[PDB]
């Protein structure tokens, strides 16, 4: 399911489809952002925003929450975060070096191939411990019913005093706002020092959204707690040693929808990762009730992407680290250049639909063999050799 | 329930309701399809397209997907249609004149009544196979949460090269954007006029939408296979031996809901018939929770609609084949000039209630005495007769 | 939950948040209602209507529905209102001073602290009968999926002959649009001045929404009857005995949301009480989930809003009767400057959730020491104190 | 809905049925605990166990658990309770005499004619501060879906040292089984006489489950915590000015069902407080969907319920304090032989559903005309009259 | 959630609970199963059946399925498994050394610390590659709705002529029981022969469940199809490196529920995975909701468990390799003995509930100060220690 605003008059009638590359690199100390202009109509159609974050060894993404839902792919290198689910107590803790030193919510390993899902208004932070940098690419999902404000894809920082990531596409941290006054009595605290740095007084527009921890970060890991409070927020389909599709001459499919992750329920949204070999074909296909947003993540391919008036909208070589937007019921297929195509697709819906035009259980595979050779102007054995012809289900092999 | 987008400002704003009737046709070879203009106020406001399909003895309506949800009633004739629902195995099969001959997903019969549902992407087509032209009313659900597009409804065609129905409205077939060698891989033909043809390449703009098939068409009809892949997509409501209300000196009516055929659920969609007979009166009433799009299938009825400021913005005869739209909330009454006055209403909800303003049950026999009395400055005798002198619900008798 | 139409871009960026009082008043012969313009920018972003009801002894609210779901808040008073739900039987009746005199639908006591919710279409009728005057705080939801028709808030009034609450903000009854015959026919009334009043014909747009009733009312108070059509509508929470948040040195709040009034459920709308004491703060804290329309009831409030920049958009005192638009997400903190600071919040979800940031299990609670440490350049000894010194949840005493 | 386990073979085939008055009392210090023989056929068969509770001016019901669901009733008298949800942070809280001084869930005050649900496994608390003798009438579900355990209706307590209620007619506290060792350890109290008392080992079996509170309690009462951990669990229907049903000349019902108290929905139990006026009927009717357990709360009224071969299993006057199960489906009728007749009637599914046998609306009623003229063997005039003599809904007036 | 058959009478109530070991072991070829009798008052209470499966490298336990829902727990090992969910296609293929070669539904990777879920009738079978043998404990829910049969837990087996695992407890292969004629038309094979081993005619009752596969198996790994026929069935918990609740000094605990793994809220099943440290303490608690079946997996610890009279009915070292059956409702608490005691405890509801006696937000924590002084019979500061001298939640530390 989703329940997301249409876009503008237009927004999906195109002459022609074009991949993005990020336009736009926000500097910090241990790490950075770079993001996708959502003004552009490939997005507009979508409704969504994209970015893509690095972080090195020791850097942390100090915490922030938005107004829209994200769902967060790790592409490479492993780490923790954590989500601040509201009024959840805390269920991880230590004796002070028994009274308690600290406890805190639950503190997740991430690993390559992991995607996460961050509700509305949910604070969320993320951690390298390792020497691989991180490389996570996010989706934010800006027409989503969830958004109650305009569809501007806001960061609420609750740290720092710098740019806001999407700030520069429209036409200071949450604490930093409010009188020093109002944040001595709401944390108690004396020290007119303590509340300047919360305020993040204590620094520059250049020490931005990621700091570098030295000598790195220690947290702790090895009714309602744990329960809803300790629902799932992730799930691993990228380094998966078990697509839902597979053939071992052709590629792979794995998904992570409500299904598999039920978080994804409310938030509307759902990912797929694919593998393709070289020379090998996904069939021209689309999607029921989803746009996909499609970042090669390794390799390239030839896709073509076809509207509702039989226009090809696309024809090109998909390369690593560019993102296609295939709209809702757009047709598409690809065959990979490479010796192995890799891509996450972002789909916005909880539970999207694939129809496949060719082969076996397709769409011309169910039409009965008269509508197929009625429909083609086909003599009836013809129309069986377009319906029988490969039997193979969404990839062929070369 | 259902979930729409909300029309412009001003939109549902109305100095006066126009009826309206086709405003285009676009021939082919078994029959032809009439649109009405969607960029009316009357069609803005409801957030819907509306159209009529004429498809003759032997006429196929070739397959195709829509990113809008659909209902469909049958006027007249009789027939069979197909929906493809994506990945659903085949359960239709025949041995060769044991090894396999055609298999297929289910073959609907199709009767005069009918209401078909066609889900967001699910492709659908349509034959008549008997002398009796079939004449089908689309309803083309533009606002809806499930287009995911802007509020264009658009026919992605399976087969042919010709306009897209209602293209002419906004500021080739899906396989014809392909190339060549993308199909040839994509269905393993290497006939290259097999493609040629699945293309549309051998046919004119003015094959059309519809084909006749020449002899007939020959189809076969007498786990997820039979739960949900063999769901109910239909309902007869129009040649119904038993409708919901009725009094054999006024009128029926009778209703498809989510209650009936649970795919509407999914739509937010439903529709009613109703019939009226000579100088009978369906009271001032208002939909609570729906647009009423109102199709006049036979006769003619005097019809009144009154919006929030007490305004007549609609005052004549409705006559057959043409549409009125009556916006949520606004009241309507009707009395027919015509031994039967048929009409078939679409509703934009699943499971529209309606208010009726005056008799049994009625928002006026539902408030106390007293409160009738003061609110229209009447006797507490007139009140009661205000209150009781119609014992009838929904229609009142001659 | 709730579903919703998004704003215009850049209606939820503000250079400042204005508090608003209203602009507007419309006599009537029993009370007035004053209406707040729905076009500044704070309302455009809640995407909501606001408007202020009050009843003097005797005085009759005559009955109405709306195309936007409403909740209605009763800041003072007590009485008497009906709901109208399509169909449901009479279950309130009398014996002829056996016959029958009159029966009409459940007539439901209010009381102050009541908070009511009126589904889409659902007519209302409200009562004094008593000396204090009633004061009741209505919020209709016009972005709201249930209204679908345009942004313009209406009342199709069932009496009268005035003027629309909100028209004057936009670019007769629902009788007094239908012809005379019309009427007669429908409620089998031959007397055609029974059918003048019941069209307003006999009062002009001075008489108004509200009358008043000489000698007072009388009406009656002390399956599907019993179940659906005497579900709950209304929720005590202003009065109540019993708040969910409570401190005896800072203050209390408590919610009707979708757990405490099932019907809320549907409408996507919820509300909150709250009292403050003198000098005693409401944390810095969020909605994750929900626009807040806060009406300040009685007292005043040093109030600051935070937006997603840092930026202080809103620095002041709140006074009674004066209304606070806080974005969804937007931060907020409050010290109230009265011996009691009262307010009622009216949300736009069924289930708000609020994300504190300071304080026991608030955000930076359940965040690591090491994260708050890193993220704010502080000492793990000033973290520690970050996250400890204030042990409240929400409120903290002076 | 309910999920329950059904009775043994022959539980509900009745020679006759019999009233019930409690037939066993435990004694407390300030209070009593009376039960009804749930080994009793009328019970047997309902599935159910019931209980009354009389708490003197300051006597607290110490806190207990129990396997099987509960309602319960307050028909006399003013206090406050606590329900214990697992893992639920406190939200009442105090400063020192800022540090914190108590904190704990939220106290509810009760009222004469409240309904209280206690899901399985919640504590319960219960506390008199007035003078009138609180009376509390407690349903407790043992053939609930709820229960995993044998059909015994188990009350696990936290504190005491005394008898389980229901233990007499089955074939120390809950700390009071583990070792000293282990409570020390899971309390970090080194004080052994601490864990003494917390075991019970300071007082006898004659102190009981009801305690006097010397000088009276003192108690504070003017995300998750403002959302599921402060659902709502009472709902008034016995003290209430607005019946579901009501006759001025008759009686009245009211309902608190899973619409009203929406945590009823998981209990599978819901209940019904009437008033049936001297010589007044409540027509016959029975229940679809729940047995009825009747207490009669005050005066009397001749009853009769008849079974499935129209035998008359009960017919006599049912007295106050007695309690009388009318199994699902048993028809049953009652005229009231006293000024007001007050019962409350406990029922076995959140939403029970009443089948009314005569009057408006009834099965009668709703039959053709000459259906009921066939069935009974009555000329067309005599069958007329069975529908409409009686124009009433429930209740007829003497 | 659950629903499930209640237990006979007195089946719950308890001299003395036992732990249990197994007393069957059957032998095949590559491994053996070995069972608990179900006949016991242990499992009786819980309506369950435990067994535990070896499989050693290359062993293959054949395809069977059961009538009663199943969770299989990897004590150790890795391997791989299919499960057959009716009619969904086939996702997994080759080509033919295009024409295709096999294909076949997804075969899943397990590890160590898996919970794999097994609904009622989805057949199921388990191969392992690999050195270390495979460890698997299954718990088979007897007593649910999902079985319709008697409380027999049934194997049907699709291959072998071997004893039914749990026969001998009670007062040859699915296809061995139809004719030849039967099966040579079902599959069209002539070959007699074939249809012989297919009914298992070519072995003895000593081949068993579980074959050993010479050079090992080869199988693929590296619409309906991607969604509801790929939907997950599988998560990992005993291995994961993020539990819900953890202290590095106590122990830690990690749950596989309905909002981790979707499917489990269908059958009404859930497992826990924990680990307790040596000298550490799990606080006393109960399940509010379910039994608890506790399979000790490595080390020892002193376990106590508390019956509704406050009997100790459980009290030694449960030790690895026993089972200890905790009933709904009943209390308990554990002291590991050993470096690290590690289980694996099966619970009846989908989503259990713990509720904790003593610690932060615990049962006592949560009541009001002056009601644990009352119920205890302790001055206030006594009181005040019980609540809040352990500040941690369910683990204590040494
Ligand atoms: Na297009
Ligand atoms: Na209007
Ligand atoms: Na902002
Ligand atoms: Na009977
Ligand atoms: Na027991």
């Amino acid at each position: 399911i989703s329940f997301r605003q249409q876009p503008e008059e237009n927004a999906c009638q195109f002459q022609r489809l074009n991949a993005q590359r990020p336009d736009n690199r926000i500097e910090s100390e241990g790490g950075y952002i770079e993001t996708w202009n959502p003004n552009n109509q490939e997005f507009e159609c979508a409704g969504v925003a994209l970015s893509r974050l690095v972080l090195r060894r020791n850097a942390l993404r100090r915490p922030f929450y938005s107004n829209a839902p994200q769902e967060i792919f790790i592409q490479q290198g492993r780490g923790y975060f954590g989500l601040i689910f509201p009024g959840c107590p805390s269920t991880y803790e230590e004796p002070a070096q028994q009274q308690q030193q600290d406890s805190h919510q639950k503190v997740h390993r991430f690993n390559e191939g992991d995607l996460i899902a961050v509700p509305t208004g949910v604070a969320f932070w993320l951690y390298n411990d390792h020497d691989t940098d991180v490389v996570a690419v996010s989706l934010t999902d800006t027409n989503n019913n969830d958004n109650q404000l305009d569809q501007f894809p806001r960061r609420f920082n609750l740290a720092g005093n710098h740019e806001q990531e999407f700030l520069r596409y429209q036409q200071g941290n949450i604490f930093s706002g409010f009188t020093p006054e109002f944040l001595a009595q709401a944390f108690q605290v004396d020290d007119r020092q303590i509340v300047q740095n919360l305020r993040g007084e204590n620094e520059s527009e250049e020490q931005g959204a990621i700091v570098t921890v030295r000598g790195g970060l220690r947290i702790l890991s090895p009714g309602i707690e744990e329960t809803i409070c300790t629902a799932t927020v992730k799930k691993n389909i990228g380094r998966n040693r078990s697509p839902d599709i597979y053939n071992p001459q052709a590629g792979s499919l794995k998904t992570a929808n409500e299904l598999n992750l039920l978080i994804l329920r409310w938030l509307g949204l759902s990912a797929e990762y694919g593998n393709l070999y070289r020379n090998a074909l996904f069939v021209p296909h689309y999607n029921t009730n989803a746009h996909s947003i499609i970042y090669a993540l390794r390799g390239r391919a030839h896709v073509q992407v076809v509207d509702s008036n039989g226009n090809r909208v696309y024809d090109e070589e998909l390369q690593e680290g560019h993102v296609l937007v295939v709209p809702q019921n757009f047709a598409v297929a690809g065959k990979s250049q490479s010796d192995n195509f890799e891509y996450v697709a972002f789909k916005t819906d909880s539970r999207p639909s694939i129809a496949n035009l060719a082969g076996e259980n397709s769409v011309i595979d169910n039409l009965p063999e008269e509508v197929v050779a009625n429909s083609y102007g086909l003599p009836r054995e013809q129309a069986r050799q377009l319906k029988n012809n490969n039997p193979f289900k969404f990839f062929v092999p070369p």
